[PDB]
RNA sequence: ACAUUUAACUAAAACCCCUACGCAUUUAUAUAGAGGAGACAAGUCGUAAAGUGUACUGGAAAGUGCACUU
């Protein structure tokens, strides 16, 4: 597929790269992902201001978090969110507030991760950790996979 | 570590120590694999409000946010 120069450095980014983000992850879990090459806009005749990438997947035999599509979106676009802060601020919004501190600390702990890396130094394989554990709070609470921050900060 | 013997009615003889250097150290070559630069490819190729920087971007042929310039 051809994407936009800079989503397709994105989603063929690596562990703390500047364009590593939510594309590298979602994509790279489940695929190899290779950025072939770029096309300049010049190329095009109407030529735009931009540059096209070409990306080639290809689907991983056992794919690198063996859980839900939606499960691991979540815990993504919630690391995710606040790029250049620490992950645990951007984990703590997976939980209620009255449970905040509390289930964010339990998480980390289980998880194994350490609490100060940034959001583009995380490898698959900590997201792996991240969305094992939460699969089990989310069993472990039913109303726990459904929580959106935003609509409790409405009231 | 190691030590002054003989000899001396002219004067001479004798002399001989034991200890490594290595999975240490310096540089260089060969090898798996990966990554860059050069020739704007030449054509019997095809055709006729704006700007700058920075941050996010998962409905990104660019957008939005902040600050600036004419
Ligand atoms: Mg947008």
């Amino acid at each position: 597929l051809t994407f936009q120069k800079e989503v397709a450095e994105r989603l063929a980014a690596n562990t703390g790269s500047k364009q590593r983000s939510r594309l590298s992850v979602m994509a790279q879990y489940l695929c190899n992902v290779r950025h072939i090459f770029t096309i300049p806009g010049q190329a095009f005749v109407p030529k735009p201001e931009v540059d096209v990438g070409v990306v080639h997947f290809t689907p991983l035999i056992q794919p690198k978090i063996e859980q839900p599509f939606k499960l691991v979106e979540k815990v993504v676009q919630n690391v995710f969110q606040f790029r250049r802060k620490y992950c645990h601020r951007g984990l703590r919004m997976l939980f209620p507030e009255a449970q905040r501190l509390e289930s964010t600390g339990r998480l980390l702990e289980l998880a194994d991760i350490d609490p100060t890396l940034r959001p583009r130094q995380l490898s698959i394989s900590h997201f792996k950790s991240l969305c094992d554990v939460y699969r089990k709070m989310c069993d472990e609470d039913p109303q726990l996979f459904a929580y959106n921050f935003r609509e409790e900060l409405k009231r």
